[PDB]
């Protein structure tokens, strides 16, 4: 597991964007063999999307042959509603890059049959074989996407009933009212994420210091889902300074030395 | 991993029996595609066997197309001896249901060649492909069946030398004398159990509070075998109130909320 | 996971040598189906190599059909240099046994193309299918071979930049000067080692007491690589008395009882 | 150390008020031998002050011979300013009871010489000999009054520079602006509090669950000041349900049994 | 804190008896300046009483000028009843030594006024000034005498309501029935014990392994009363082999080395 | 407890020297009321002695009315032998300051009667009343001076048998041979040190990182003597950067903020 200790969210976004670009460029994707990317929404990936767009505009990457799959979406929310994950993705990324509409995959929060929607999403992924790089964030309690703590490591895409924690946490985008925020969400499972070839988690802010600690220093246990990434063949955590508060000084010094050659240009 | 927090052994048995029945009924087993069930003996499963028999008698399930495999048996003990696992199973379950003798699998504690007995037991399982649901109990130190702590997660059916702890623990059924209780037992391995599609552990009594804690809150480690179930795709722990003594109040409150919709009828 | 608690390095070497011999002899290797052995260098395996040579000389084993693969080698060091791992292996083992030169595999610290060297080493292993028994030692921080802590469980053979800890640790063989000891080493990965059918780790000395504790009593976590052996189907730790300092009295008493029948002749 | 596990803040206040009243009434204070009470401000003691006032109005206690000492006060804030601790105490307690102005002791946030103010406050206490019962609350990190974590157990009344945590935490009373809230506060020390004959801490809310755990289950350590109360001859913690989230089920069950006879009338 | 690691209960009793004798003999007690000894009842001190009696009979000590105070006694039980602590002490110790009846102090389980009984017991102790050596045992949960866990370190002699754990634990002496064993007991407090000049705790049996660990290796905390002895100026723990099961090998090796010169004659 | 986080040994020495000087100067010692200072030997205090001498030479302090007491001395070693603590103190401090010979107190490693020597040393201290400031270092296992781990918090000056760890640790000053270094040493006790009004521990080097952690973050326990300083009214730890390796990033950030105003001039 690699830990990239950086100072700011801005640097995290730049390091992550650069990692995605090098991965694509080394892959040399084509129409027949596209590079599949897993993506999240929310504030965490914001600086990464900004950095990706600039690199694209600088002529460094092309998403012409990149297929994307998003982690989740709100159930029963018009795609057009500004706060849907559909709107977030277009406004923040797709509107500025050369990706074909056929290459974009998003869970239909308004599918007539929800279970068929989730089932097909998984089949869609298997169609391409596997996700090459899945980027995501982490909850304060170490959970992934909308999967609850103690969730099975083999869980798959499904509908989940949101927690009041999340509702209020998300209420601000909805004026600031809690009953406006949806009650259900569609989310990829921990199994879906682990099947990815490479997993890169963005950790920003001191509220995620405990989750970072459980992932890097703690032991493998299902209550802090993030820690199971220790068993993943290729996982990377990229973090800012405030999120390192709970790590031992020596842990932080170790990773800084180990990755010293990999953290400049940011 | 799911934890079903209940109050009494009676409720545990009812919840478990109902889970087994729904699993069978949804499976729709036939002579060509039977539902394979793994089962334990002892006091722990007593209320579950009672509840299963009543549901069968109420016309809710039929074991006509269910194949069973038991976890263990005493070595060198006449099947006919009341305290053999053979007698326990018939007296407590088989004598009251419609299962064919051909569908019952029990380790022959009196096999001429013990190693061939264990080897064939494993082959027998693979014949059907896999066990769909393996129900079991847990030792006070977190061990499974007769497998010792620190046992390999890939261990298979084999003969084991019983521990004085177990001998005296089991001496009561044998008048109350320790040299009456057998010295060897045949037991499925931790690998056999983990290969099951779904694993459901019954946890009853405060003497199992430490094992419950290691399984739910603790980290993955081979000394408390039960904790390795955290890596299982589909594991369920069903417990009574006394067994929750070592859990944090919030842990118990979390699972109660999460499974609140799944614990009534008991 | 088995733990063989012994008193001296001499006994450890004898127990280990005997285990390797019984494994080979039971395997009955031939030219078409050789027994593949993974091996380490350094002081740790010294008593094992001595014991192996004596058994061979006593006519108990033949390495005619044994293929060996070593864990590592110094980069840019003449095979002929006494301190190379090549010289260590010949001087300490190969010079005294009947193994064909074609059956010996060692990483070429002087390969023209280092990455091709590592890649081919892995292909070479897969050629034979798998390593039947990989013997190794453990670092004070629980690391394996030259793999760093937090290394992926799927890491493969590659070049690694040595740590000053190791340089000075190894400086004595090089007069006692640190700039004489190489800067790079080729090493098998944690994945290479875990793919072995059986893994046997030799733990000698009190400086390894913390690593022994993390492996036996601790929980599974990527910082102490050695602990991941808890998930291995067939792992064995063989240790001397000084290395048990951090274990609980009951842990040591447990394994002594469990392996009591397996520790005499030493 | 006693722990009184209750459900609501309302019950906590009633239990605490009743404890203070019984203590006074059993003491039988006079003008020459008054009962000295230590008191806090803030939301935590609100239900206790309400309950005390009702008991007084019901004719159950008289504060005619009770001397009070408050834990802290804002520096450079007009006594008259509604948010001063002076105003809080009068508005919430003194305005409704029969206590003489001569019996009220509050730190003068506007003393000409601050160090003389603190010194005299301590002398004032020693004048009466000792505080018979000091009631207080606890910070989320286990700190007492305005004393920082790792503060000496012998610290005395002094001026402290408030922490931004506290400023914003307290900003709401000041419109909701942070630069309105004072920068300095006068506070009794941990030594002052420990010298009291009996110490009763009110713990309300889940944000104090970690502090409650450190005090009841944790070990004695200066980082969680509250835990040092384990060495106090007579300490009592009174808590509501949300604050028990981090305790073990058995801990909560133990204290409920032990104090079962002492928690009804609330 | 000293830990005397021995093998058998017999050796523990001999070491303890010898320690008490040397303490008395070095003290040179007289009628005006007697040596005050605190003592316990139960199986734990049995081998010590046996050894003391033999030394006395061998002419090595005289209890002519030794005043004793016992830790507890059953409430409402005839002194004459064989199972009273009064009968235990006479039958097991006093009947065989030269101690004056005036020098024996035992709590009167049948005092007309229980609170006066406890109060006077404390005054009696203070009369002599202090207890020079208080010997006692330890509960499985680390508690002292009949004091509950979390009891104040300043608690004094008082009446306590026995716990069903203790009742059944003690039921055997009363035929084997639980409702025969008293409901109340008089016990010295943790404060009474800590005021002693020297405290010596006898730890026998594996059921006390956790208490031994909490006292020697654990941190100071009020839940395991025994651990507070770490703050005592002169405390000694004397133990047999089974009680060391939870200590680290190095801890046991340390104390064995440190006290090696002090453990022979046993 | 204060923790002063600095970078170098040089800064530690400067901060410490300045603290001692301000303490003396504020005290205004006279012949009738001298300032009593406790002092250690070894490499740890070297930079502090250097800084003290410079301040004295700069005319900032005078030791004319300062009485000193050293922590220890080697038994049976000529005062004149360069490696005695007597020679260390004169060569490194006394030879450069204005302290009267009558004001220097050192344990006589060659006293005719060792026990009388220790007894008188304690009486000598009590003569002056108390030590105002005792400076010392800390062992890798948290021990103080030559007091062993688990030593009583009330231990007093006495003779101690040195540990091979210490012998070899100290062998370098004696050519590099271990049998040259003395077998016994006289040392002040943990009680002697705790009676001081203020205690300041110098922590230098990564080998003391575990001891620093036990003292700052750990809980109070007698195995790491240094941790008992948490109960001291006025203790200060001054450390360099390498010694902070085991602390949490937030702990180090906390103390840096808290003492930010107190660490410049160094």
């Amino acid at each position: 597991m690699r830990l990239i200790p950086l100072t700011t969210a801005e640097q995290v976004g730049k390091w992550a964007a650069r990692h995605i670009v090098n991965r694509i460029n080394a892959f040399k994707p084509t129409a027949d063999r596209p590079f599949v990317l897993g993506l999240p929404t929310g504030g965490t990936p914001m600086t990464t999307y900004k950095a990706l767009v600039e690199m694209h505009k600088a002529g460094q990457v092309s998403f012409k042959h990149v297929v994307t799959f998003n982690m989740d979406e709100y159930v029963g929310l018009p795609k057009e509603h500004p706060e849907s994950y559909y709107s977030f993705m277009h406004r923040n990324f797709f509107d500025h890059v050369d990706i074909p509409a056929e290459n974009i995959n998003l869970l239909n929060g308004n599918a007539p049959d929800i279970d068929a929607e989730c089932r097909q999403y998984e089949e869609k992924i298997r169609s391409y074989g596997k996700i090459h790089l899945f980027m995501g964030g982490v909850g304060n309690d170490g959970h992934i996407a909308f999967n609850e703590p103690a969730s099975s490591l083999a869980s798959r895409t499904r509908i989940k009933t949101l927690t009041h924690d999340t509702r209020v946490a998300n209420s601000r985008f909805f004026d600031n009212d809690v009953n406006q925020v949806p009650k259900y969400a569609l989310t990829v499972g921990v199994g879906t994420l682990l099947d990815a070839e490479e997993v890169m988690i963005l950790v920003l802010g001191s509220q995620k210091a405990l989750a970072l600690q459980a992932a890097v220093e703690g032991c493998v246990n299902h209550m802090w889902t993030i820690s199971c990434l220790q068993l993943h063949p290729k996982a990377i955590m990229v973090c800012d300074e405030p999120s390192t508060m709970e790590l031992k000084v020596k842990t932080l010094r170790y990773f800084n030395e180990l990755e010293a050659e990999n953290i400049k240009g940011l």
